[PDB]
């Protein structure tokens, strides 16, 4: 529940080392602000 098509597409849904790419692209979503 809540992990709909658009929600699951957010950072392709991750776990930990994958899950960080989500937190990196989220900072780069605010302004195409490339993270690391």
């Amino acid at each position: 529940v809540s992990e709909i098509q658009l929600m699951h597409n957010l950072g392709k849904h991750l776990n930990s080392m994958e899950r960080v790419e989500w937190l990196r692209k989220k900072l780069q979503d605010v302004h195409n602000f490339v993270a690391l």
